[PDB]
RNA sequence: AAUUGAAGAGUUUGAUCAUGGCUCAGAUUGAACGCUGGCGGCAGGCCUAACACAUGCAAGUCGAACGGUAACAGGAAGAAG
């Protein structure tokens, strides 16, 4: 019941003294299935370390969601660095229709049909950053009248 | 009952994030070309030279408008084997 899923591994370098020295990095999303999404990054000299970390960053730092019966609520935009995203409940709007990196901690999240576009940047790191931002500040109808009284 | 509706990715760098262009994945067509080709149904078929046109048809009808008889078939009368 944990959900864990891997988004992009990279290779990135270092140049030291003598030549270069390249590093992998791993960003992974895990998730329950109902609320309950991560993220973690995780960086190591080699791939199944630099997964490893991120899972373990991952299933840590782990951040609710008030979901609807299997969608979201109401429209939510979450933007992160360059990466602005919408997302729409889409109400039984059938299947996750999102983005890459997007469809991902969208799909361990728990929702199941929502319509999406990610606009700006699309880099992986900052698409999710601004689907958590954006999950996270998307509101119940039991919140919102919990707010402002009835 | 009559709008249930939205996906990205590759490429600037030793690597990064951003900006930014280029390019790809879709659908479409009065299509052409290449390879191949069994049947049917329904549609479509000179987008260019509003260039030039052989030949055949594409606008005739009415005698219940009229003088009339060129034919065709009868009628009447005459003459002949």
């Amino acid at each position: 019941e944990l959900q864990e899923k891997l988004i992009a591994v990279n290779r990135v370098s270092k140049t030291v003294k003598g030549g270069r020295i390249f590093s992998f990095t791993a960003l992974t999303v895990v998730g329950d299935g109902n609320g309950r999404v991560g993220f973690g990054y995780g960086k190591a000299r080699e791939v199944p370390a630099a997964i490893q970390k991120a899972m373990e960053k991952a299933r840590r730092n782990m951040i609710n969601v008030a979901l609807n019966n299997g969608t979201l609520q109401h429209p939510v935009k979450g933007v992160h660095t360059g990466s602005r995203v919408f997302m729409q409940p889409a109400s039984e709007g059938t299947g996750i229709i999102a983005g890459g990196a997007m469809r991902a901690v969208l799909e361990v999240a728990g929702v199941h049909n929502v319509l999406a576009k990610a606009y700006g940047s699309t880099n992986p790191i900052n698409v999710v950053r601004a689907t958590i931002d954006g999950l996270e500040n998307m509101n119940s109808p039991e919140m919102v009248a919990a707010k402002r009284g009835k």
